DNA sequence: ATGGGGTAACGACGCCAGACG
RNA sequence: GCGGCGCGC
DNA sequence: CGTCTGGCGTGCGCGCCGCTACCCCAT
RNA sequence: GCGGCGCGC
């Protein structure tokens, strides 16, 4: 039985081991034990913590005193109690008589000597001292024979790890000594926990204003630093005094990080606090996360772990480096594990009440300590820089910490030329650390979760450690691979985007406009004599202008961070480590700047390593260019290539004079990507030998309605497989056009019936209007969500009568759903089977759990405030989540197999990227791996799993009989020959 | 179904009627009604509040809109809804058609027109406007014929109110015009809410220190006043903005009192905040009480109620004044009610969550606004004057608000010559207001509770209003009488007490010593070379010196307030209004200075009106003197009088040269009272005609072991009645000596048996050792509590070996209880009957309730966190509480009947006081009234009551049958003839 | 020189309520 | 709110 | 359906002060 | 935490 207070106390004792504040930890334990009502709150794990702390000091008299309290409680000593005593005996070099007696008191409890080294979490120092003691009584005591590492034998992963086969794993274009410097630069960045980047904004403000504003701010910052140093020591003294009395306090937690680092962290948070304010809770969570992250770094820094990482990583780089070889071929994770690998030590995170109290302590400490004169430019009265405000719109009042408006104006006048980011929020300057487990990988020192999903994190975090270590190999390697791709900035694109940004912007080309371009009200109120209705007319006009200004400012701020980081990484090679969500779907860890983004964002990036085009590279660059224009969507590949040749003059003019020429590229569906591609095609054709032109531009091959593609494969549906290009055809099949055409026929019928909305919608049913809905309904979009997607497309039409936007989107979403239910009757059966199976599993008070064909366990976190499962989210979420785990498995298999063939592979879920030189092989692998994945009886295996995992309960059998009946009701497959996907050009195109 | 949030919202709407902030109240109601989840939180009483507020403004359109919301909710309009609408119709002078329709929509709901004026709480303005509307449709509508007032017909109270009999009600020595000035002085004091009194401390501090300290403090106080004015307006703006959003806030509550008064109140609280600190909760309760009290005063001030009180009270004084007559004789309450009496209007107090939040708001506002430089005497850095600290000794951490130590030293150096008190904390400068109901009486403007008891206040507060109005007449008149006694200070005693106080004090004569006389450690630590045991020896010595210093400082502070108020009231006549606890036992309202106190306190006071001694006054002064010495306790009255004649030289010398003569008075049991009495006897014998000497000194007649006296009467026990002087004897019977003698015989037996404690206790068993225990065991003292009382008496013996204090007090308390159980076997049976009856009543989940023979309902508040009754406190508390309600009834009857005979009567529960001239009549009345009270079948009536009140439950009958069996098991009375009490000299002596 | 920063760690016994047989 | 005392019955 | 055990509260009315202790480094 | 937007699939 765990408790809120017990969680706090146990965390306190464990914290004192990190700070070595054993007399403080012992005092609290003694005080608690000596009090009748407090003693009950203590646990064997708490006594043990203090016991292990004294063992490490060689404090036998204190360890013995804690053993007395345990027996007095009156609890019984376990494996950790005996491991602590032996450690103390080894360290103090105790007599064999005392050790033998401890080893025999252990045998009487029924505890085993060999069960201690397997079940107890110990450091290499803690392990060593216990052995020294045992070797004094039992000198012929040997630990189990190790360490032979196991390879994953999974049906689909077998040939990824098998030594049998010719591997051609890729290496970087950079030499060993270059990569070591890059490692040092990243290491330096992570030790600081901060990155300072020059802002791409301004400079348009007079110097006399700026100079004084900067001088005032530097002085105030000197005042806050001193104030915060003082506040931190005073807080530490107050909390220390609470421990001197029998009470828990966050005192040892504040003792985990250097006081100078805590103040630097708080001053960073103050400078970056948004003007509008921030949710106190959010700030508390962040402040707690930044403290923990910096303490982890500090612990490594002071324990020789950084020096150990330097030696390990510098050896590891031989696998990657151009001018270096390895003894035998292997994957990055395999070589990382071969070189070391004592796998260091794992630190369990804090209980959420400790996380929140610490964050709130520091937040309130910052509010309390930071004072400033409100008198601005004799500046007598001091006021707090920060203040609490409450948003009463939520119905449940949330607290916001907002800066003083004078402080906001001061920083604005100061016009500071730098922006600061956390080291884990920006791309890595060196190849990431390979993912070796769910707690080791990505960033060098700072900890990273393998699974992003915060909701139900405890249940998913434990199950990744629960499963066989080999089970996660596929996912761990696919993530290591994605993170291993070297990126660089397209300098030419950046200069053009900055030219527009640093002027009036260009919203038409997705570049935000500065506040100067915000709509002004024509004209500011001219009252009061007339008129009450005209005064309200201006108020609604002003409200809309304020709305647009706020919206423009949001986009401007978001672009500012993205562009400032791109400007920062301009002349550098960088890497994007990857993470997973609960479904297995992969995402980059640095959020601001990356390839999962918009057109401007994707155009700014290219592979750092190029690859000579070869005999078909240039044609692939030409097809990709045309794909990006969105002009020949319905056309076959040969006609897309023929179109590129026709518009070749406009491609070259677009490349040469982007903003001053005929600006052909600006009309593309993806203009910045088209322009980047025009630049690549121009460089290629203008090279001495285009087939030898070293090309860096990624080329994309995407699966059309990938959710439906998976459903067509699962149900072997011939009608469905034809619609979404599983079945070969010489022309691509567009389901979006298919839906729009069918909806128009429905609209024509309804308009004749007398229906008013169908009559106004004449000539408005287009692919663009329905596209997002057709695409996302397979991913769980409902008629409510779909109406909103269609509304957005109707509002942007101008010719469309905006009086009808609600009734038209409401009509269109029902028509879109109707078309899809007819076109995908087969899919509908599988969707209904999964939905019903989940509904019944959740109704029995258990969340839906399954395992991917690559051995990744998936658990739905949807529960309601143990916490009962949220039956609605569980049933509605299972078919999309199940489909996502399959597309995720497909992507991972494609990545892993492309790597063996020497390809650079990145993806945006169902959009696969590689160099133009290697598009054919990627497509071969993509199709082969889809066919291999879906050739298995996925629905049958899932059914047999759900039967074993949820139909085992001895009482009740009645709910399990109704469940078994629905799980075994697996929909029968259609006629489609899955092998045909291998011969299908437009499957991924 | 009431709620915490609902209580807050209802309080908010009611508050807006007092502030007339109807657009604010309406907005919150509208916002709440318009929201799905908030609408449910609203109640008909809340809608009605806003509805009545608009009615008062004549806002028919808004009243109608609120009526819509009520029906929409969808609730039904009640009597208050219809009274509000009619008020609005009368005030706006609406047509008869709209009124007739409202009067007929009322008839359809089943509501009655005459049921409105009886069940609805309305002002004389609210009553008048509703009638004006009704008289337009029903002109021949007449209210019930009134107001004939009823007299109490109770068996024991009948002759107190009956016109049949010769009354000689006393009048004051002061003329009418003098009393009106005194009324004006008190009125002025209450309007300010403060009394400034010169401290009787110092002056021993240099002027250069003081001057600068005062100058610094005046400046800081100017800074805090401005800061607090600003903080209050800023708080009011924040809270106002919470109401603009749909949220409740304390905004209208802050709008009840002038901003200048709120700041004056907070500045008063800051100056008086104790240096050690104060429980935040306590401070919150006080701050809320001071706001409510000042708002009540402000409301009267601005509504003409003060001018109405002036006219009423100035007419009332004719009954009291020496130079004024009344038409017919009557009691103060009767004349007060005859002159007026529209009984003004009652204001219901705030819900406890509102009381606590408001107090905490103001407390935090004071902490937040008050800043001071810590640099003391270039004083750069500002720090808060107040800060939060936590006491972790309680196990449950309580928050304390403590002043900054520099601020404490500043006020100490400043040596401010004044102390400030709340107007209700000091005696009245004019006769109090008569108690007319449980909500009207005592102080002129400030509200006073009739019942003190805070625990279970709601249950007792409602039952006093529940019972027939006549039922409380006896208690209300007895309290008015006690409050009507005019007091003055004995100047001679004050000068002597101040002489000792302003020097080194005199602890032997109960005058505290200044910190200069505190024990010093001989001598301050001389370390470090030697020795660890001697270093700890000094630590225990220092700890004890700190303990004694803290104890001396507490007594000094307590005396300082008492003496400063006595010095303030030196040349003035003052009155002490009285209150009751739940048992009916009476207490004075001003706590610091009064006759219920110590020897020094009781000696400082005398009656303001004197009474010529007459033929037996001087002898009574002589008996009283001897009584106070404690020298002739066992002696008859004639021998006490004979002793006074023998020591007459020492009485005169003591009076003449108190601190320089033979100091005979200093050896008395009550030295300051003996000295006051020596001064009175000297003035009397030295007067031209001692029988005509106008004497002011109160003479005391007390009932020996009054708890047992009541038990001996109830059980008609002859053995018991003899022991506690119910049975006449020529010598007084001392139960304390009786117990001590018996315990010594037990000790002699045990010492011979071999018992170690009995052997050490030889020669230590005295009356003083057992006295308090013998006295208080009847009032619920247990063996635990009794051991502690005996411990105190053992520790003060010096000859007694202090090693044995625990085992000796443990032995003595069992022996004391054993003696009492033998001596009072009869009592034991009644105690066991009441204890058992209560145990069973409480076991059924109901608190013990009864009614006094004077018609006062008593309810035990003992419950545990509806709240179930605390069975232990209910059973153990019933016999003492039942006995107290009888002694209380006896006191009240004695007071009421002494008043008819023209006596000045005060009491200290079972100690009755009057002038020496009137001791015989008081004793006649005391005995007559005891016999009259106990002549009734008190146990039988109580049994018949408990049978009716607790044996009426239809299911279960099994618990009620076991209860009926124990309630009807009334112990049979003994032989004692209760009529003998009338002939008993030492009953009260 | 002194305010405040830093840090050090004998006793009883009825009563019920929940935990047991 | 607990504690230390004091006082009263 | 009875017997064992452990934590709770031990008279209540009023008043005060205290809320850990203190060395010795800092201003 | 809600909201407003934007982007991605």
């Amino acid at each position: 039985q765990l408790s809120g207070q017990q969680q706090r106390l146990l965390a306190f004792f464990k914290c004192c081991l990190l700070t070595d504040q054993l007399p403080l930890a012992h005092h609290l334990l003694v005080v608690h034990h000596g009090q009748r009502q407090k003693r009950k709150l203590l646990t064997l794990d708490m006594y043990n913590a203090v016991m292990l702390g004294w063992a490490r000091q060689g404090a036998f008299k204190e360890l013995v005193y804690v053993l007395f309290m345990v027996k007095d409680a009156g609890l019984t000593p376990d494996l950790l109690s005996y491991a602590a005593a032996l450690q103390c005996m080894g360290r103090q070099d105790q007599d064999a008589g005392t050790i033998e007696r401890c080893l025999e008191q252990m045998s009487q409890e029924g505890l085993k000597l060999q069960a201690l080294f397997t079940a107890v979490l110990l450091s290499e120092e803690d392990r060593a001292t216990v052995l020294k003691a045992v070797h004094k009584v039992k000198p012929t005591f040997s630990l189990p024979p190790q360490l032979p590492p196991p390879v994953n034998t999974s049906k689909l992963l077998r040939d990824v790890y098998a030594k049998d086969g010719r591997v051609s794993y890729p290496k970087l274009h950079l030499p060993l000594k270059t990569l070591q410097c890059l490692f040092e630069k990243q290491l330096h960045m992570e030790l600081a926990s901060r990155v300072c980047v020059v802002s791409v904004e301004k400079p348009t403000l007079p110097s006399k204003e700026v100079k004084h504003a900067r001088k005032t701010l530097k002085t105030l910052r000197d005042q806050w630093e001193k104030a915060l140093c003082r506040a931190l020591r005073e807080t530490k003294n107050r909390l220390e005094r609470e421990v001197y009395e029998g009470r828990f306090s966050l005192y040892p937690f504040l003792c985990l990080l250097d006081e100078r680092e805590v103040v630097r962290m708080l001053l960073q948070v103050l400078q970056a606090l948004p003007a509008q304010g921030e949710s106190f809770t959010t700030l508390a969570r962040e402040l707690s996360a930044r403290t923990f992250s910096r303490h982890v770094v500090q612990r490594q820094r002071v324990s020789g772990q950084v020096q150990a990482l330097q030696n390990h990583y510098r050896k590891y780089l031989c696998l990657l480096a151009s001018d270096a070889e390895v003894p035998e071929p292997c994957l990055p994770r395999q070589y990382w594990e071969e070189l070391g690998a004592p796998e260091a030590l794992r630190e369990q995170p804090w209980p959420l009440p400790v996380q929140m109290e610490l964050g709130k302590l520091l937040a309130e400490m910052l509010v309390q300590a930071t004072q400033m004169p409100c008198s601005l430019d004799r500046s007598s009265r001091l006021v707090p820089v920060l203040y609490h405000v409450y948003s009463f719109r939520n119905v449940q009042q949330i607290g916001i910490l907002k800066p003083h408006p004078a402080y906001v104006q001061l920083l604005e006048k100061a016009a500071e030329p730098t922006l600061t980011f956390e080291a884990v929020d920006v791309p890595m300057l060196c190849p990431p650390l390979p993912w070796t487990s769910p707690h080791s990988g990505a960033f060098l020192l700072s900890p990273t979760k393998l699974m992003r999903t915060v909701e139900g994190a405890t249940q998913h975090q434990e199950l990744l450690e629960t499963c066989p270590p080999t089970a996660l190999h596929g996912a761990l390697d696919a993530l290591t691979q994605l993170g291993n791709c070297a990126w660089r900035v397209n300098g030419r694109v950046l200069d053009l985007v900055l030219q527009l940004f640093q002027a009036k912007g260009c919203p038409q080309l997705g570049v935000p406009a500065p506040p100067s371009e915000a709509p002004q009200p024509p004209e500011a109120h001219l009252p009061h004599s007339a008129a009450p209705a005209r005064k309200a007319e201006l108020r609604r006009e002003l409200a809309h202008c304020q709305k647009v200004a706020r919206e423009m400012h949001s986009l401007r701020a978001e672009a500012l961070y993205r562009l400032s980081l791109a400007q920062h990484l301009r002349d550098r090679v960088f890497w994007l480590p990857h993470n997973m969500d609960f479904r297995g779907r992969t995402y980059p860890c640095p959020p601001h700047f990356n390839h999962l983004g918009s057109d401007v964002a994707r155009a700014l990036l290219e592979f750092a390593q190029g690859r000579p085009l070869g005999p078909h590279g240039l044609d692939w660059l030409k097809i990709h260019l045309v794909n990006l224009t969105g002009l020949k969507k319905r056309e076959p590949l040969r006609k897309r290539l023929a179109f590129a040749e026709e518009v070749m003059d406009d491609i070259l003019d677009s490349a040469d004079q982007p903003l001053t020429g005929r600006k052909w590229w600006m009309g593309a569906e993806e203009p910045w990507q088209t322009l980047a591609c025009c630049m690549e095609v121009a460089n290629a054709v203008r090279a001495s030998d285009p087939a030898a032109y070293v090309s860096h531009l990624p080329v994309h091959q995407d699966g059309s309605c990938n959710g439906l593609q998976h459903y067509a494969a699962l149900g072997r549906d011939s009608v469905g497989a034809a619609s979404v290009n599983l079945e070969p055809s010489d022309v691509p099949q567009d389901v979006y056009s298919g839906v729009a055409a069918q909806v128009e026929v429905f609209r024509r019928q309804d308009a004749q019936r007398g229906m008013r909305v169908a009559q106004v919608l004449e000539g408005f049913i287009t692919r663009k209007v329905v596209k997002q809905t057709v695409m996302t309904v397979v991913y769980g979009v409902t008629r409510y969500g779909g109406r909103l997607q269609i509304e957005k497309r109707l509002r942007e039409l101008s010719d469309f009568p905006q009086e009808f936007v609600w009734e038209a989107s409401h009509y269109l979403v029902r028509q879109v759903f109707k078309s899809l239910q007819e076109m995908f009757s087969g899919t509908r059966a599988i969707q209904h089977w999964l939905t019903e199976s989940a509904r019944l599993i959740s109704h029995m008070g258990s969340v839906v759990e399954w395992v991917t064909p690559l051995g990744v366990p998936v658990i739905q976190p949807y529960r309601l405030d143990s916490r009962k499962p949220n039956t609605r989210k569980q049933k509605n979420g299972f078919p999309p989540n199940f489909i996502h785990s399959l597309d995720s498995s497909h992507m991972m298999l494609t990545a892993l197999h492309c790597y063996r063939k020497g390809l650079t592979f990145v993806s945006v879920h169902d959009c696969y990227w590689t160099h133009a030189a290697d598009v054919s092989v990627m497509n071969q692998v993509c199709r082969e791996q889809f066919v291999r994945l879906h050739s298995e009886p996925i629905l049958q295996d899932l059914s047999r799993f759900l039967v074993k995992r949820f139909c085992s309960e001895p009482q009740k059998i009645l709910e399990a009989s109704q469940l078994k009946e629905t799980l075994q009701a697996v929909p029968k497959p259609g006629a489609f020959d899955l092998e045909q996907v291998k011969r299908s050009t437009y499957f991924f195109s």
